[PDB]
């Protein structure tokens, strides 16, 4: 066969793809050990091509800097560990494990870790060892159209320098991150830990990948943005049959992933479709995470979340679970199930030190045997807020939106629900705290619409907090237990239980008071009333004026009526006058007094 | 040419791409029938490669399970029906039409259905027959970089088992769905029905595809998520010159697509850019769709929607049309036109049993001859809501945001509009119902800003519904026609037309009543007034107290003033006193009474 | 070597990829001029393939219509200008520079512009000349997996016909646009102007590209959507180390880009991550841009914005800067920094004639030495609005959300902030205007929560504008300085400072008035009070009625108490009666009158 060899030599020299591994002796026959051909091709300095075949390998494939490795495609070019391979190596990884490599471009092949060779139930022997593809401390890595199957640890792992993962504590940054990574159109399945994962690395885009069906039932996630990750975008990926669809977290002795964006995701039959947390920073008596911050997640799809496989000791399913994190913004979330018995606790939870979270544009459908649709619990932390808006629930949650203890600042707006198909529905909206801000509730089939600290509202509700002002373009100070309405400039209601209506330049510093229909008037005692008056002053307890001009009521329980230009000081007296006091009804002593006459037998014509 | 043949044999055995169809006798010369070479290559068990050429085929290409078929690229590897092919077959489809196949990976070629061969104006002969690519009942199918041209039926169709589409009625699930499908970077054009479409299948991602210019003018859509579809993501696709850009629907005797996500789309010169509907479930006298639920659509672009081509009997253009569906969430929509005469009815409609829909972050520009910007019509359904927020209109709609009949629950917030360039503008916002919730309206060039059930508001408007409470951290019950403001704990306003202001522990169950500036006071008759009082009770019709302490007014039209410690029961009497009644003004009989003296000739010094 | 030549001839005729440039004499040896082989291959009418090599070229590669040009991959197939090339040509461009070409498909190679050959600090000699890839006036162009390095002008430029850019003025459309362009998985770096840019062209998708590190420090942007662009989607791109991450703009003598969608982006260490502007249309005394309209941008990430490189004469960094544009909708924005000294002016600005902008779902973290988090300045324009909602700030901005002059319509809702780590924090929210609409503020570590036109609110605030109505399902007209609450149908409060509470069919047209607890009552003078009354009319200044039925008070300062069926007209009189006036307290003259008797010595038993 010397002629064929000569023809092949001519083809090899053409280098149509770069250099083929077969040029260096690779058989790709599913039997022969091709590791030396891969090593020789890779060290040559040429782009390396992997044609059709199953290329067996007796040890891991080490990648130097400036590597181009391209195959004929998934399930065409297949790279696979031999049955005889021992423990400790990922199938493919960059050669400099501690300080990393640069410019590595991998495309279009299957990595088959042959985990089967070890028997069933086995995961990685320690740290980041034994993934199908491990990238450690590398800059500029493009991973495209790679299928990762039968993986011992992870399918694809991006991590910092070192074989072990570092545990340096919260608020740290591990040395030698990977940086500028792109993972696109990859698939990971049959893995022991996670499908696609990042650790201690930054500037990463994960796009259009599919991670599904772990071998094991521990914390086995489709996409795991783990310890030390930051500045990562995930978009248009799918996860199926995992514990977490996308998990964003850290372990207790590590910094949480931060500044992570989910630009669309579809989670199919995961346990907790979207699961954001920081272990060790959940308890009320634990310190807040200093690292768990900034997640923006949009256009999230969750389908039939369940725990049929028994992941994580039968952890309860979730469409979304947020804990520990500050600053989580969720927009456009649809959760859907056709089986009410799969998820029966809480569809969406925001708990365990999660703070400053916002949910908007949520549709939850079919969770007709779950206790809660959305359930929020806080810690009474200063500067905290939870915002929930534009939510619709279709037979999802005995309590549709439930706010528990420790929440002082909550906004709940435009919530609607259908409860007719729910097993024993209770309330569309429930709060423990007495002062939620609420508007725009609509329901059918819930026996109670809103239950606010035990009080039911079934006919519509609008609740606002703090100093209130309406139909008034400017004013001075308004107390948080005060208001000004329908007024023009210059009004104030500066103490607890004080208010101004329909007035101009009128001020009250009177605890328990009302000024209405008045101008240039002032209340400054307590229990003061000023109505339809001009230049009126009430400056003693229970003093009041009605239809009075340029008058001052300074007596205890002293009321002035229908008067101009008088100042009164009497106790328990009603007075009237015009430039001088002209009559008195004396409640204290039972005297009636006129300046002029008192007469009976009168007529009014 | 025996030498060339030997060289070729050596090349074939190298299998650089897998196996070439030319190895099995394919000519790819645009004339010779290459079907047998395709069949032999495909049955061989190797990945199949299609090099440069136009590969003619006298019958459809049947795909078995575990097929890899890769070409040299669009407009490089071209697969085409011969002129002589008859009717009934799609150009490429999976072999097991009834129960399906698995693991099919198609990349990088053109499918030319040669519809031209049949003469003009022709579509598929029946059901799912005669698309360029038909996938029926398959699991795990990746379709990438395929260009579908001159298609008889659809470009790319994903469907359940069977050549016909099943019509099993609303609320059903057809047997043998396709599942786990990825369609990426594909193009469809010159089709008879739809470019890219799904039926009775689930877990599908359609990404970065371009569907444009149908041959026909029926219901010919760019992307059609049709009968029985569910759990589909579309992202970053473009449609051009179709009827619907993305249509999400079902026919009347089928279940509507449900739980569909649009993560960005661009629609160019379609008729109805985004068109969501369920035929047969639109009429007021028809049953609600049980299947039309859950659409989350974001970052939607609509450009110059028009019906120049006369699709669907000159159906009127739309940026967005929603009907039948429950739970549609739209966020980030820009509609733009440079020709006011293309769309003259309604830019965005939410009508025909659509319910529980939300629109947020909308910009509509240039629709200066359309009657309505956004037009919503409801059905007076329980638990319904329509939420419209953060909308800006630039010369778009004589009525900017219009709410028609059957809508009881509507929130309209932060709407702004410029109407100076509009042909005869009427109102930025109009509602038929008397109780919309409205705030944050801003306009120029509209003669009326808000028209609420016939009443105009041109100077700003804030409307809220239900029980109202402001500047009060806790309270007991508030009636839906009641309020509490500026108060501390323990207050109630529990009946129609009852209210508490600036008070503590004060309760009214009095229809037509007001308590203000008071403590521990109670109104329980009707027409009751309590002002600036402590421990005051008004418990008869028209009874009242002002500046009173520890007193009870129990008479008909009985008013107490400036008093301590009295209980009165007289009809049409004003009373005052201190531990005992001390004076009376008797309106009924015209008597004035003092306990002590009545005198004239008084002075106040 | 005649045998090798014969073998090669056989391989060439197989056309496995199309036609190789090596078939036409290309060496790809990094030295030999291969331009003639490229020209001959390209003119042949076959798809052209570029295998492994560095292919040197002594002049630009001209592309005709219907070109397919595919390489072996980035850093595999490399196309490069020779050192000796002069000035004036882009490395690759379509042949018909003035009226354009169609159907051009470019994939999988590096373009190396060899800008180095000119010495350092050099950019393009004029207009659109000397980019790595220039597309002028073309329809249907797909650019995929192209790496553009060492570029003289831009990496990839899409423009209209002509070598120069046209400057036709605002509101124009340049002839011969490019149309239907797709740029995907491309990289641009080491460019003189912009990485990837569009001019005077439409229907463009830019997806998953990476633009970084310009050579120069002028207006050198990652992605520049420039002069004349429209209908462009950018999604899942990354920019790093540029001036603008994504710039959307125009120069002064050109139309601004319009109707642009950003469906997710990550900006790393740019100066102004997102920078939208129209030069020449920013000044208060300049005309508004007629073209700068419609930007919808979502899921935006900004990381460590800074100006360490000194771009644009040390322009100050921004997460987001909006100017000139109408109708900008931002949803889901996270800005993050770990270095407080990089950005010290304003994190997010909306200024310089930007109008009708909305921000929602914003998290800003780490900007602890910046003066402002969000800073908005307007122009007092009619129909303008700025909407800011669901914002959380983590040690970002001495003023968290600041509203400056010229803003009449602002909505600020659900803002929370932590200020404890800020260098001298001032206020979470500050406004210059007296009438912002505000609710849902929460903070810790800011000395003031809200400062509204100089007045501080630290204990919560709810402010609404315009006519106000609550707990009332229908009403007649309400003045913008009026209100109706807790009422049933038929009420009106039609003038400044008029209000109705807890009433039915009661109307006030009385300036400075209040009706409460009443039915069928009417106030129509001024300074009118009607309380707990039925069929009561107050129609003179300071007239009032309390606990009155079927009575009319028509006197100046005339009050009726505890009465039925009387009409009074006296000045400064309190009256009561039953079908006739029965008593009077005359404040004017100091007379007390009874119809019947006046007596002392009374008891009430
Ligand atoms: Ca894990
Ligand atoms: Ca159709
Ligand atoms: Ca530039
Ligand atoms: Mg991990
Ligand atoms: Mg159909
Ligand atoms: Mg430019």
């Amino acid at each position: 066969h010397h002629f064929a060899d000569l023809v092949i030599q001519v083809i090899d020299e053409l280098k149509q793809f770069g250099v083929s591994v077969k040029t260096y002796g690779a058989k790709g026959d599913g039997v022969t050990d091709d590791i030396r051909a891969f090593e020789k091709a890779i060290e040559s300095g040429f782009p390396v091509y992997v044609p059709y075949g199953t290329f067996m390998v007796s040890r891991g494939i080490k990648l130097p800097s400036n590597t181009v490795l391209t195959g004929a495609g998934k399930r065409n070019a297949v790279i696979r560990f031999m049955d005889s391979v021992g423990r400790g190596e990922s199938l493919m990884y960059n050669e400099n494990v501690t300080t990393g490599n640069e410019n590595i471009f991998l495309s279009s092949f299957t990595l088959d870790g042959n985990n089967k060779r070890l028997g069933q139930g086995i995961s990685g022997i320690g740290g980041s060892r034994e993934s199908n593809l491990s990238i450690r401390a590398c800059h500029n890595v493009y991973i495209r159209d790679i299928e990762a199957v039968d993986c011992t640890l992870h399918g694809i792992d991006i991590t910092c320098g070192g074989l072990d993962y570092p545990y340096l504590g919260d608020g740290t940054t591990a040395p030698n991150p990977s940086e500028n990574i792109w993972i696109e159109n990859c698939e990971a399945t049959g893995f022991g830990d996670d499908g696609i994962t990042t650790h201690h690395s930054q500037y990463i885009n994960i796009l259009n990948c599919y991670s599904h069906d772990p071998r094991l039932t521990a914390n086995c996630n489709g996409f795991e943005i783990d310890d030390g990750s930051r500045h990562v975008v995930l978009s248009n990926n799918r996860s199926k049959g995992c514990y977490g669809g996308i998990e964003i977290k850290a372990h207790g002795d590590a910094p949480a992933a931060y500044n992570i964006s989910i630009n669309g995701h579809m989670s199919v039959e995961d346990v907790r479709s979207y699961n954001f947390r920081h272990i060790g920073h959940h308890a009320a008596t634990a310190p807040q995470s200093v690292s768990a911050k900034n997640i923006v997640a949009s256009n999230l799809v969750s389908i039939r979340p369940n725990n049929k496989r028994g992941f994580q000791d039968n952890a309860t399913p979730r469409v979304l679970a947020v804990s520990a994190y500050y600053g989580v913004v969720i927009n456009g979330l649809t959760g859907y199930t056709d089986d009410p018995n799969l998820l029966t606790e809480t569809v969406v939870s925001v708990q365990f030190r999660a703070r400053n979270c916002s949910l908007n544009g949520v549709v939850l459908t079919g969770f007709s045997n779950s206790e809660n649709g959305i359930y929020v619990i806080g810690g009474s932390r200063g500067g905290d807020a939870v915002n929930i808006s534009n939510v619709t629930l279709n037979n999802s949650g005995r309590y549709g939106v439930s706010i528990g203890s420790g929440i002082e600042n909550v906004s709940i707006t435009n919530i609607s629900g259908i409860g007719d198909g729910i097993n024993s529905p209770v309330a569309l909206v429930s709060t423990i705290n007495s002062n939620p801000e609420i508007s725009g509730l609509s329901s059918i089939g819930y026996p109670t619409v809103a239950r606010v600290a035990g009080t039911d509202y079934n006919d519509g509700l609008t609740l606002f907090n703090g100093a209130f002002r309406a139909s008034t373009t400017s004013s001075g100070k308004i107390h948080s237990e005060g208001f000004i309405m329908g007024s023009t400039s210059g009004c104030e209601a500066s103490v607890s239980k004080s208010g101004v209506l329909t007035s101009s330049s009128s001020k009250t510093s009177s605890e328990r008071s009302l000024i209405a229909g008045s101008s240039t008037s002032e209340a400054k005692g307590t229990y003061n009333t000023i109505l339809g008056s001009l230049g009126a002053v009430a400056d003693e307890q229970f003093a009041a004026l009605i239809s009075a001009s340029q008058s001052r009521a300074s007596g205890n329980h002293n009321l002035i009526l229908s008067s101009y230009g008088i100042n009164t000081t009497g106790s328990y007296k009603v007075n009237g006058g015009f430039e001088k006091i002209n009559w008195e009804l004396d409640s204290l002593n039972g005297r009636i007094k006129a300046r002029d006459t008192v007469t009976g037998g009168n007529t009014w014509s």
